[PDB]
């Protein structure tokens, strides 16, 4: 067919960057993160969306994968919060171990560049989001940690309430939009180059960080509130706001997401609501943010990652032009991020100051007495 | 005076590597780790043993930075390990920061390499170490998560024991040397390439450690029992095995180690300890492990991070050749880093299986039946 050879060209020239999957997650679920000897059920797995024999299949170019943990249960919050933060490292580990495992497949990136040598190596571009405020145990420093172990982006919310902000699916509402902490952690993403997500936050929450954000940000997997009304779709004043801020809404493959009932949810659907957002606020703010394996089952056509050529090629027979097309694939994710980082060295490069954790006093005032006597007798020497 | 110029040439010539200084600690405790706008202080600290115009004074050429956290306090022992793991992170963060600010002096080392690139650059080769498995939260992930952040030792205990290994201070004896998990962790610790720090643990755990091995370990910061007898020296039998181990012990300034007054504790006797195990096992087994701004006074003549020309004089004086100072200076702890380094590329050249957390099942029966048949059903189509 001539429309799937077209596809099938765009995928070869441009990587078709996937803003959310949860394979690791998956792995976590079904072997506790031992992948020692499971080669023969990575490529081919007996559950989910996910597997590398399907990534290769779907000639996907590039994925953000998610280091998610749960909301903390814990009725003692301290516990829960500190949990969290230990199982993300667990996340991030296995991550970076099935990545270094499979280095034909997939290979680690957290850059625009290194999305490019990736994708010319014939690789799958392999980024890192965490998904909530409560994998950071209340931490600024932990969350500068997680940047260095290759977190490109921060989801503000699961559907978990956190110190910083409001979560969508929740109520009722804690903060109302952001907190005085969560404006003061947004300089602090911008600052050191973390990419914002805002799916699954609050409609008002979304408002108030795309009014304040200094850094494009993105739903990494989100849909169109004026084609299907649910407090994890964009609304049509937050997509205007998006345009002004310069980011991307990563069209999302979950069926509650395109349709009242779940089971009439279609790959046609996944397009209408691309083409939406892409005729009003222009194709280069719209991406693909499927959250395979956040699901049991996904629209009719869209079942797992093998099935990315045919949302290609349906985008191509319904008229969007091949250049919005590679826009909408990867391009504009790469653009977000590559922004999100020249921002970060201008804020960087002028020396503005580092959000920092508030800490318990460790030594007493004799302590520190000591301390000063000691050092001027080393004076007098 | 011509001895001083020897030693200020070898000091340009060789990197001068101290095994331990817990200058971040003291960060910590005078700053809380809100170093923004403190340059002066931080140049001309008015506490401690280590600033940034004293560290250049003295001629340092590396540093192994310590992450040190104190034991957990906490009654609930699973809430302590998790607070150690997050200030874990927050004293990885201050290091880094600390690093990033001011360039010109200080430049991040993982490796061989980098630790020479730093020096011909003019820059202090800065290398992490964490003093305690209690640090980890007995998660080995969380440890391969250090490992990716810049950690390149780990001392098995500080003066806390934990699940892996038995510190030298307290008694009872809990594992009595290494316990079962210990045995396996040093697989781990020589698969990934983190060396090995022996300081702080029990005689019968060093002793297990140095035969069960695989790469040669380090004694960070520790001194000769034969010479003081303190539960934190290196015995003979351990000077023996670490010979055989090709590992290397980093004399320690610790005022206790070195007299049995500690206030008659002098530059003297460090030189006593280096020669002692250098005539004894080799001048290619023995290092520097100052432990400066672990205590609150240093030996005469050693009082701070300026003296380090002193001791490079004074072993001169004292009959220690040229190339066998050099050794001493840093050659040696260089040389560890690579050989641990080249066994970690041996082991995972031939794919070596990693050891992973033992974890909770996510999934019920129920949840895993769902995604099988969901699995079946996609392969249908
Ligand atoms: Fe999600
Ligand atoms: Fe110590």
């Amino acid at each position: 067919s001539p429309i799937e050879e077209q596809a099938t060209r765009l995928l070869k020239e441009v990587p078709l960057i996937d803003g959310h999957n949860h394979f690791p997650y998956m792995i976590r679920g079904w072997f506790r993160n031992d992948i020692n000897g499971q080669d023969a059920h990575l490529y081919d797995m007996p559950i989910g969306q996910t597997d590398l024999q399907r990534l290769q299949k779907g000639l996907l170019g590039g994925q953000f994968w998610s280091a998610f943990v749960p909301c903390p249960k814990n009725p003692d919050k301290e516990v829960g919060s500190l949990e969290a933060l230990r199982q993300t490292l667990q996340q991030l580990d296995v991550i970076h171990r099935l990545i270094e495992r499979h280095p034909t497949i997939l290979q680690f990136a957290d850059s625009a560049a290194s999305i490019w040598s990736s994708f010319r190596a014939g690789r799958v571009a392999s980024l890192i989001g965490i998904e909530g405020l409560h994998q950071i145990a209340d931490s600024v420093s932990a969350l500068r940690m997680l940047h260095r172990l290759g977190v490109r982006y921060v989801t503000l919310t699961h559907n978990c309430h956190n110190a910083f902000a409001d979560a969508a699916t929740v109520s009722p509402e804690l903060h109302g939009g952001l907190s005085r902490k969560g404006e003061r952690l947004i300089r602090e993403l911008n600052r050191m180059g973390m990419m914002i997500d805002l799916s699954h936050t609050s409609h008002e929450a979304q408002t108030q960080a795309l009014r304040l954000s200094r850094a494009p940000v993105i739903y990494s997997h989100s849909s169109i509130y004026s084609l299907r009304a649910h407090a994890r779709n964009v609304t049509d004043e937050n997509l205007h706001l998006l345009h002004r801020n310069r980011g991307v809404v990563m069209i999302c493959f979950l069926r509650e997401l395109l349709a009242s009932e779940a089971d009439q949810a279609t790959l046609a659907h996944v397009i209408d609501h691309i083409i939406y957002a892409g005729t009003r606020i222009g194709y280069e703010h719209v991406g693909i943010g499927s959250d395979f394996d956040g699901m049991l089952r996904g629209p009719d056509g869209l079942h797992d990652v093998s099935c990315y050529p045919a949302l290609v090629a349906g985008l191509l027979e319904r008229g969007v032009s091949e250049e919005d097309v590679k826009r909408v694939m990867g391009l504009n994710v790469i653009r977000v991020l590559e922004e999100v980082e020249r921002v970060a060295a201008e804020l960087q490069g002028a020396g503005e100051e580092c959000l920092c954790d508030e800490l318990d006093e460790v030594w007493n005032e004799d302590i520190k007495e000591q301390l000063t006597r000691e050092r001027e007798r080393v004076r007098k020497l």
